[PDB]
């Protein structure tokens, strides 16, 4: 869309986004591609992965998948090593996957917690790991954490998850402290309740929710998500480190 | 600078910031003109208004300016309305104007504290007040005001400061609820320690200190506030209401 | 009720609370009172006032009371001049008086303006001016700001009250620094939706609010306040400073 | 010492303590044994929880114990469901157990990974899941969950550390908001540097930082934090939960 900002300093820039094949994933891969970058992601939807890779092929650059589960440590370490080979040494990185499924806390159990844990944090401290070097390298980067508003509204109905997305607060944070002196530049983007293709399907009183608890009266999309993304990652925001960056309508 | 974004929403946009003539308010100033924008300012300085305007006679709209006194509501007020008279109806509001003055709390009068007050906090109401109308109108609009890290690291030396400050957040989350329902978004933008003074000149416990409280050891610069502006005006932001937006190398 | 905390040390303690004679205000000079501090309080509501100090004239000592406008700076000064007298050096002052009188946006003057900041805001700074030397010589003491969830809930309604209220997260922190060299400790107790004498008269959608807000399904009430009000000023609390310590059953 | 609160609502009160041996630990257990609580807690180390209870034998309930491991979630529940038989239902839980050891970014592994969070977070949730039962029927309880200044402050030296007590918000936050609805109450305590390691064995600039962060140029005592928790597990709070309870003088 030619109204929204073009950021020259994505032009040619290696961006790695986690989660990448659908919702704000899949937006934020759009997104860099459109901006010139050269993308590539990871995801375990391989059909997905293809279907996003294809409608980009028009892009500067064809945005690359690796097919990767990111429970798994060494996998997505192999699956970053392959990227750098193809991508060159990354330059911002979209720690993006997770999962929001619903859990009862009578029900959770220790695989359960650890499965919670895996799939939304701990992927996120590995892969910011294993790009620390190239960043170093270059001179700089940006590293951007997907966190959420459900713990900041105490939301029922996903203790863990809500745990483990706090928990990014203070992976950041900290990373934040130790990599400053690098150049790099570590940031949490919080989104709202975001109307993906998953998320007019709710309840009276679930839009009612949405419309009491955002102080703007509209749907927050993909898109309001991926444009703060794309200023995080280029070099407009080179001072802003250590920000919990909530793009939400006003709710949290 | 090439290497920073170019919004093409903010081309034509009426933009007020006040004032505009010195600090960081002549960088948003000149970041905006740059931009395109149709830029107005007050300042109380009409010496350093003028000279603002000549040097930027090159940019798509010269800037104008109402120099006046912001402490006297009557004059804001009507300078927003001869501003609007050559500009239009203003779609971005920059509530910029500040007085930092240091102050011993034994020393606060009842006079000084009001004045402090009206300096620092007071005409942010009054301008926002005054543009609702337009960006009524408009169908949206952005509101920025200005905050500060100095009640966050709770710095000495100007408690009345401080406090004038820290207000800035009730007052954007107070006009956010009411304003979103129009589209228009209030957030804060708050400044670390910009060098408009600089590192070079403190003795080596101020150096210190900044290094030490940042994450990333680097003069922060007024462009660096000027950028996060512009996209908090411009229509990539839609979504970022009642926020608190840092930019100060992750020392707050 | 024999229930709660019985604190030693405030025991013959001088304690100042404004806006004592109504509200939570007449609650924490009965707490007070009920714990064998030495009271006083000042209020425009000499009735109420006369009636608290008569209820409570069985206490070790029975709360001595001023009338006293304080949007009157002189007259408060004039008012704890002649409290001190009284009850001797103050080492506890609850800065409590405020009134949250709904406005309109567009209908507030600057004399409006001015005047809700003089209720609610600038007699805390004032105040504690006029106590501080008092726990100096006393080696320490205890400075309790009232805050409000208000702002933090982006309540609609009265946007300068927002903006005072906020104001004192950086009254508190700003004080916070400067005298806990002296061991002043200064915190903001911030109120949640206080059911009192003046708050089954809300509708049900008013009711249905405060349940979906709290986390706790139980009407907040005076005493909540009034107990956090004496761990604050009570020696038990000698490193709790610099806080927003909130009491609102989990809403904000 | 006489000069600090007794809490009538603790005597006999069931309060469980985890890592409870040593540290801030042991203050718990010594406070609410010496409030007359009826104290339980569990330890790694068998031999400092036999002496920690011998030496509280004197108290009107000898706390008891179970030493355990409490990465092992298994021998936690079956720890606590021994406790149960030995004091009653548990109407407070302090989950304290901690482990700050530092580790280099670079040196984390998966296995390290979990174990710090195992240590830190995951024994939390699932102490808190094993006396939810308890809690409802005793129509009420507090749950105190260990923070940490350590993200706050965007410390360096412990990234995995500091993401897990970051964690702990939205722990507190989405228990707090499921069992609100029974009374139960569930906030998280957040230490500042406490001495337990203490000001005149650090070097110059521990020293200075110390005194440069703290508003009050005072040692951090485990009785300061220890004194917190005992309102917070007593009647007297029982409309403060969700809350991130700071005692840390006035640093972060």
């Amino acid at each position: 869309d030619e109204r929204y900002a073009r950021y020259p300093s994505l032009a040619g820039r290696a961006v790695l986004i986690t989660g990448g094949a659908t919702g704000i994933g899949a937006s934020f891969v759009e997104h860099f591609a459109r901006q010139g970058a050269r993308v590539a992601f990871v995801d375990l939807d391989e059909q997905a992965a293809r279907a996003l890779a294809a409608r980009l092929a028009d892009a500067a650059h064809e945005p690359v998948f690796v097919a990767c589960d990111l429970t798994d440590i060494a996998a997505l370490r192999g699956a970053i090593e392959a990227i750098r080979a193809r991508i060159g040494p990354i330059a911002a990185l979209v720690n993006n996957a997770a999962n929001d499924v619903r859990h009862a806390i009578a029900d959770v159990t220790p695989d359960s917690f650890d499965a919670c844990i895996a799939v939304n944090l701990r992927h996120q401290f590995f892969a910011a790991q294993a790009v620390i070097d190239d960043m170093k390298r270059l001179g700089g980067g940006s590293i951007v954490n997907l966190g959420s508003i459900s713990w900041m509204l105490k939301n029922a109905g996903y203790p863990v998850y809500a745990s483990a997305k706090a928990a990014v607060q203070g992976l950041t944070r900290a990373l934040a402290r130790e990599l400053g002196p690098f150049g790099i530049r570590v940031n949490t983007l919080v989104p709202g309740w975001v109307m993906t293709d998953k998320q007019l399907w709710l309840d009276d009183a679930g839009r009612a929710a949405i419309k009491a608890g955002q102080c703007i009266d509209a749907e927050l999309l993909p898109g309001d998500l991926a444009r703060m993304a794309l200023f995080l990652a280029a070099d407009d925001s080179r001072m802003i480190t250590a920000q919990d960056v909530v793009v939400d309508g006003g709710w949290a």
